[PDB]
């Protein structure tokens, strides 16, 4: 039909993605990141429009596409017969095995399909894609379990509620990194292969445009380089980001409570105590005192920044008391301390990447998009400054 003219007229390429499939497509706060998101952005550039990322889900992908919610879809989308009934696909930009991931101590036990396809084997899968279809077809005798959340379904292999999952080789390699109790089973020599591509409208001329762009990306080596980059991306920083974000948003509560009782924003004595306590808690995780002080001074400054900006608004508006004011000592402070514990724990888990000065641009990518940035750009910047600065991107 006329997809490219449709796009140019709209002034935007709309791109559906689930954001739950690292390394292709993952939420990092308010942003989506990953190999397929960078592809989307580069296609938009080539088409001469800005990109808009439209959230979907694996169970609603095809309905949302048929409903016209986006132009194209990607984020680890495999070519399948079902999807080919409804749209076209780009050329494939990644061929990858189907292979197991299991607890390392069970590597030997699930080398083969014979070993896996048996009652008393607890195989888990994502609903409604190539993995579910492979499991039902090739391991019919195993016990299958369907789990909606792909962002946590590996939890069940780790804890021993399931024995293994057969998935894309690339997901096995990444999850083996991210979840050290797990091991990819022979990813280079898999049971079968599948192809990743971009889901497109039924418009042959648009597909020709996409394939010319995509084939250049493949043949130039850029897709491969992007695969390695995203496989080595610091995915494990998300808990740290969320703790920082959640701790900072709570400053709104702090400010309403203080406004109601005419409490000063800054209390350097309290602040010193909070920092002390964080240093002591962090030392138990092996974190150095100076890094903890830098981080926590920044989180305290960012909180004050929120409070000041809110007081300045309430001042000019002549706001009275807030009916919604939680107890500072009884409700807010316990929450702040809980979030301090998560922040420290995340710092310890991610200490390697966070103390590598050469990887600040990836740390920026992972952490930048706080919900709190909508509330106070300056406070979000201050809170994140121990980890990266704006010129890190």
């Amino acid at each position: 039909d006329h997809r490219l003219d449709d796009i140019t007229a709209r002034g935007v390429l709309r791109v559906g993605t689930t954001g739950d499939y690292k390394p292709f497509s993952s939420r990092a706060g308010n942003d989506f990141v990953g190999l397929d998101i960078e592809l989307a952005a580069d296609l938009a550039r080539t088409l001469g429009v800005p990109v808009q990322i439209v959230p979907t889900s694996w169970p609603t992908l095809m309905k949302d596409f048929g409903d016209g919610k986006f132009d194209i879809a990607l984020g680890g989308v495999s070519i399948t017969p079902e999807r080919q009934k409804q749209g076209l696909f780009s050329v494939s930009y990644l061929r990858d095995g189907k292979t197991p991931i299991t607890r390392c101590e069970n590597s030997a036990r699930f080398q083969t399909l014979a070993q896996i396809d048996q009652p008393g084997v607890r195989l888990v899968v994502n609903p409604g894609g190539t993995n579910e279809r492979f499991a039902r077809s090739q391991a019919p005798n195993a016990q299958l379990t369907v789990y909606p959340d792909n962002v946590t379904i590996f939890d069940q292999i780790v804890t021993g509620a399931a024995d293994l999952m057969i998935t894309d080789a690339i997901e096995t390699r990444l999850q083996q990194r991210l979840r050290p109790q797990l091991c990819a089973v022979h990813p280079d020599t898999p049971f079968d292969f599948a192809e990743k591509a971009i889901l497109l409208p039924r418009d042959v001329a648009f597909k020709a445009v996409v394939d010319k762009w995509l084939q250049q990306r493949i043949a130039s080596g850029a897709v491969q380089r992007s695969v390695d980059r995203w496989l080595d991306f610091p995915w494990g920083l998300e808990p740290l980001r969320l703790a920082i974000d959640q701790r900072l948003l709570l400053a709104q509560a702090v400010a309403r409570a203080k406004w109601n009782v005419q409490a000063p924003i800054e209390d350097l004595g309290r602040e010193a105590q909070v920092i002390q306590a964080a240093v002591k808690e962090g030392a138990a995780l092996g974190l150095p005192k100076v890094w903890i002080e830098t981080v926590f001074r920044a989180q305290i400054e960012a909180s004050k920044t929120v409070q000041r900006e809110l007081f300045a608004q309430w001042s000019a508006q002549q706001a009275g008391k807030f009916d919604d004011a939680p107890d500072l000592a009884k409700t807010i402070r316990p929450e702040l301390d809980r979030l301090t514990t998560q922040l420290l724990r995340s710092m310890a888990s991610n200490q390697t990447v966070l103390n590598d000065e050469a990887r600040k641009a990836d740390v920026a990518r992972a952490m930048r998009a706080l919900e709190a940035r909508a509330l106070s750009p300056q406070a979000a910047t201050q809170a994140l400054a121990p980890f990266f600065l704006e010129h890190h991107h």
